[PDB]
């Protein structure tokens, strides 16, 4: 794949924006939405170049490690145009105060809002976003490393076509990748919260093995 | 005289970071945990001295300095550990007199998973032939990045300093003989390892709460004003 073919393949693989159903009410709605987004995520993963070249075991491990980071990056991306709010769905736009209804949720909401504001301030583009989402999938858990190098080349190509100087290109690449450390942190805090009040192997395996 | 962070050339940045480097300390299942806790506490004191010398860090308010150190202290201890453990495959060089293999971690409940992650990180840095000058840049990035979007002109300042550190990393790779494409690929590889260091710190923090607060760090950062030069 050329950088242009990589971009086209990632944009074409994009999952759809889902709608919510119709504290306890909010948690139920958010859980149901996450479960429905997960099914589309498996189908998206299968279309990421290089992902199907991996063994079923490697595919399962990468998705098991990255699913929350991928849900979170998708959330923060569609929430960019809504300062102070999280656009879980077009019919479920929640502010900080609504996160205070559930114990331990306000901290995660605050981190997601801060990430959305950073992407807004950076003017993150759709083509950069799909590259970042693919990196999260391949990195969160030699061929994988060669594919990651190809995504970096693709990110640079996008910035060069956008008219950034050679210096601006490395500075922007670094700024984008550093936010991935923040997304990892949020996923770890989210996973901790899930185990405090407790998406299965069968779900991933049935969809990954036809 | 005093160089402002944004005025530094790549060479001045490297010299400032190398000069700020903390020393390698010596060590003093219950005995093992005590030794590692005591070592971490002693490394923390040197870490405050190091942080104060990281260009741009003293331009921040005392409250912002504490917020950054509170978020980054374990990532900084971990990156230091993985760096000095590079020349020792299968072992973690906590101190020259405390070199531990993964089997030793098995003596403490939940410790093996963290040791395995630290060992994997050390092997990745060895395979990439991480240089001392790149390492100091990475440690500085961890400090300035780990708490920025966890708290306009002051936030922009941190981001401008981070850009200066990236420019420094690129300069080092360019002088090492890497093509422009190879520089971008190496930079990306290194920054992706930072997401793994964040992961390890989160898992490490979780283990601590199962078994350095804002107040403790605030007092240590403030007490630095009283130390002799
Ligand atoms: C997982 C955790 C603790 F970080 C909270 N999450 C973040 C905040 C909103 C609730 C949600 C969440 C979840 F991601 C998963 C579950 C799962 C339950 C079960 O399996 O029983 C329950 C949640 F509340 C969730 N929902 C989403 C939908 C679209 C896009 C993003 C999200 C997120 C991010
Ligand atoms: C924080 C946690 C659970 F991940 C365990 N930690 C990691 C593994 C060894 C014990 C140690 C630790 C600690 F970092 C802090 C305290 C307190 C108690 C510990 F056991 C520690 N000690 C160090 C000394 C030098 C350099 C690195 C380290 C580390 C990393």
């Amino acid at each position: 794949l050329t950088a242009d073919q990589m971009v086209s393949a990632l944009l074409d693989a994009e999952p759809p924006i889902l709608y919510s159903e119709y504290e306890a009410s909010m948690m139920g709605l958010l859980t149901n939405l996450a479960d429905r987004e997960l099914v589309h995520m498996i189908n998206w993963a299968k279309r990421v170049p290089g992902f199907v070249d991996l063994t079923l075991h490697d595919q399962v491990h990468l998705l098991e490690s990255a699913w929350l980071e991928i849900l979170m990056i998708g959330l923060v991306w569609r929430s960019m145009e809504h300062p102070g709010k999280l656009l879980f769905a077009p019919n479920l736009l929640l502010d900080r105060n609504q996160g205070k209804s559930v114990e331990g949720m306000v901290e995660i909401f605050d981190m997601l809002l801060a990430t959305s504001s950073r992407f807004r301030m950076m003017n993150l583009q759709g083509e950069e976003f799909v590259c970042l989402k693919s990196i999260i999938l391949l990195n969160s858990g030699d061929h994988i490393h060669r594919v990651l190098d190809k995504i970096t080349d693709t990110l640079i190509h996008l910035m060069a076509k956008a008219g950034l100087t050679l210096q601006q290109q490395h500075q922007r690449l670094a700024q984008l990748l550093l936010i991935l450390s923040h997304i990892r942190h949020m996923s770890n805090k989210g996973m901790e919260h899930l185990y405090s009040m407790k998406p299965s192997y069968d779900l991933l395996l049935e969809m990954l093995d036809a």
